[PDB]
RNA sequence: GAGCUGUAAGUAAGCUUUGAUCCAGAGAUUUCCGAAUGGGGAAACCCAGCAUGAGUUAUGUCAUGUUAUCGAUAUGUGAAUACAUAGCAUAUCAGAAGGCACACCCGGAGAACUGAAACAUCUUAGUACCCGGAGGAAGAGAAAGAAAAUUCGAUUCCCUUAGUAGCGGCGAGCGAAACGGGAAGAGCCCAAACCAACAAGCUUGCUUGUUGGGGUUGUAGGACACUCUACGGAGUUACAAAGGACGACAUUAGACGAAUCAUCUGGAAAGAUGAAUCAAAGAAGGUAAUAAUCCUGUAGUCGAAAAUGUUGUCUCUCUUGAGUGGAUCCUGAGUACGACGGAGCACGUGAAAUUCCGUCGGAAUCUGGGAGGACCAUCUCCUAAGGCUAAAUACUCUCUAGUGACCGAUAGUGAACAGUACCGUGAGGGAAAGGUGAAAAGCACCCCGGAAGGGGAGUGAAAUAGAACCUGAAACCGUGUGCUUACAAGUAGUCAGAGCCCGUUAAUGGGUGAUGGCGUGCCUUUUGUAGAAUGAACCGGCGAGUUACGAUUUGAUGCAAGGUU
RNA sequence: GAGGGUAGCGGAGAAAUUCCAAUCGAACCUGGAGAUAGCUGGUUCUCUCCGAAAUAGCUUUAGGGCUAGCCUCAAGUGAUGA
RNA sequence: GACAAUGGUAGGAGAGCGUUCUAAGGGCGUUGAAGCAUGAUCGUAAGGACAUGUGGAGCGCUUAGAAGUGAGAAUGCCGGUGUGAGUAGCGAAAGACGGGUGAGAAUCCCGUCCACCGAUUGACUAAGGUUUCCAGAGGAAGGCUCGUCCGCUCUGGGUUAGUCGGGUCCUAAGCUGAGGCCGACAGGCGUAGGCGAUGGAUAACAGGUUGAUAUUCCUGUACCACCUAUAAUCGUUUUAAUCG
RNA sequence: GACUCGGUGAAAUCAUAGUACCUGUGAAGAUGCAGGUUACCCGCGACAGGACGGAAAGACCCCGUGGAGCUUUACUGUAGCC
């Protein structure tokens, strides 16, 4: 499960082994948008003159994992709570900086 | 715990880590109509009285309360009539009224088509429909019983008895019960004798009334007579009733939750190939193809501020229980029964006992009364004419969790997008209509054209996936061609056969057809149909011996004087 | 002309079986209801073996039914068949 | 191996083909499943394969089990598409020409001439309908042809009351009806009283003005109810003026 | 109106049709059968002899132990009345 600012990586699709990171999240399709992924090519029209356009779009969420932060790996995420809060692990060490 | 302002896409303007949107519990607000209730009315509107209040020099206007009819409870008053009464008035209360899944239950009233190969007794059937009353169940229920043993011991329901006994134009048909095996199990309160009080007549004797206590039954019990005895038991589901405390579970939101990488093909991998890992988890669904290890989850474990629902332990609240005498007193009256007319009991009034309704008659009192299928005698069993009662049983418009050798868009609900289009004055009847793509990346720009449409270019794996969008059959309509046809008489094929054109699932091949022989569609119904007898415009979809319970016979299999529940 | 009344086992009729929503020897709608139909129509893949009847008798029977005759399958007996 | 048999309707008996689903086993598939199209292939029949094109995600085989298991006919039910056929019809009637606008004109707009109705094809008010009304834009469908037009599509507008017609007034027929009478239930009737116009009562006229309203808006001149002030007349409130 | 040209454009019906006549034959009145006799291929305007032409599961007739309305000294009831 991923936040608004993380930096993940690409596990299926296309851009298969790029980073990025998120930019942004739309949960009730569960899709994120990830910089420099999933990019597309629209035919706007004069609203000034249009024209291509590039920018990226939604893929699925299950098609990315975030980094070990300390062997820089993917890995899934579990919980724990310290000071009665809880936080994100990275089930192969411990605490995950996820601030923005 | 990071996005959010419905389906619902946009833009604008905004909200949110000082915790939004969202989920559960509890509150607040809740226009008008509708039983509709201040009066009226063509529902969703019109018109008022009274009391407060705002405003106005004052009217007009506005705001908030209250005002139906029956019923209950008080008070006052009182007609024909003197007292009285019927009424009348005022004030408190808020008892009824209407609706439904009203499916199942209990009552009132109650057909016909049909079967009997016609029809009237009978049957369909106490069924459909209509009306009333209710509950989570209702009804029944504690022997004036069933029986004939050496008896049993409230009611209801299931299996058997058994398609037996019986009833029946003895026709068609209708059709039990006791015994036996089980589910469940529970018993109680009055009326009366009597006693103690209070009260009115009365003459203080009696009568009657009111409260309380007592007391409840059959091999007779209780009153009375007498002799032995006391707070432990009981309780809100009947048996009398209220309300507190502290607990424990279960709902109504949730939380954590193990384990995978690489290459090939490809638009994309979960597939193939190789090497690993978890399992109290290899249920399921998603993800750009088919995933135990990517996501949501699953096994397992944890969780409630608040409101409900159960359930314990205290509290609480009630309350003596035996024996002998047995026939002195009490023990349910217009009742039980009878006659006449009907109905219900499996039973058609009959050998009809047994149980109810209408109209008339009308008992007995323990040495009593009732039943045991007319009646009599003896035996056996019981004790009517007052009331209450859980569980085992029936149903599903709903809610929660699941399941299917159930359907897959002409199917499955009438309805996957609707009791809507539409039809009818009305009651009422009642459709058709799912699929772009993984992702909108939904075709910038150029050209012809008024536009609609189109050709390029571009997006995409694919645009003969372009929104009339998955696949895209047949009828039907066209364009181009290889062979053939303007002297010919036809159910349009078949057998023989030159010429011309091609070249296959490669085998004594394929297309066309000058000319010759033979040849009156199909189905149904008939003695017999080319029939001028019926049916079909054509193409597609849909459209007719099934299932439950009994009987009989055959095959198979197990055991066998036994077999089987 | 407007506002009203009479309703199907019924109403209305200067009388015709006449009218009661383009329908009347008994309106229309929903239900009993899949009424009943000894009558007509229809009833869906293939091959192999055998193969009738259109007649007695009774029948509120005569284009229906029942028993017998004639067909088929299986088992049995054994000259009973032509 | 020898011998024999083998037409067939009602109808009896036997053996099989194919369709959907389930169980167990074993397989195929993005290097392309089902479906659809074509072929000169195989089997005694129902039927089974293979190859190529289209299609884009599921499906066979073996043994057994279970059935909504097979269509050419029912004046069958629903959908689609033909034939008749470029055929019948295009719903009472008088138009002609010039100018305009437009991609396009017999059919739209303007003008002149001609014609038809005129106890009416003219002008008012009711029922009934319910936005059809007006302006600007439009031309896919509707209009029995055409259309630049429209009662059609889009966008935005439009109905003004003390006196007009209803209510805050009255009653007819009829309908309801507190108490009441009757009735298996449901309910039927009816007294006082209510409701109910098609009738009775009841105060406004002339002119101006819009694309769309007018006795309603504006100007002028009126009338009718009700309330408060300013007042002569008011004189126990019997009476008196007053009201009743 | 019809007929020719421009615009628009249905319907009943329909087993498939390359659909002649005569004398016969035949379920006894033939475009489809036999033996002959006629006839080059394709339209348009007209006529009504045949296709037992279309339309409506004959209303006449008979049948069904089918319905309904009406009558009476048919059978059985019954509202009422005495
Ligand atoms: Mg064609």
């Amino acid at each position: 499960h991923i936040k608004k600012g993380d930096n993940v990586k690409v596990i299926a699709g296309k851009d298969k082994g790029k980073e990025g990171k998120v930019i942004a999240t739309l949960p009730k399709k569960d899709r994120v948008v990830v910089e420099g992924v999933n990019i597309m090519k629209k035919h706007q029209k004069p609203t000034p003159e249009g024209g291509i356009l590039e920018t990226e779009a939604a893929i699925h969420v299950s098609n990315v994992q975030l980094l070990d932060p300390k062997t820089n790996e993917p890995t899934r995420v579990g919980y724990k709570f310290v000071d009665g809060k809880k936080v994100r692990i990275a089930k192969k060490s411990g605490e995950e900086i996820k601030s923005n």
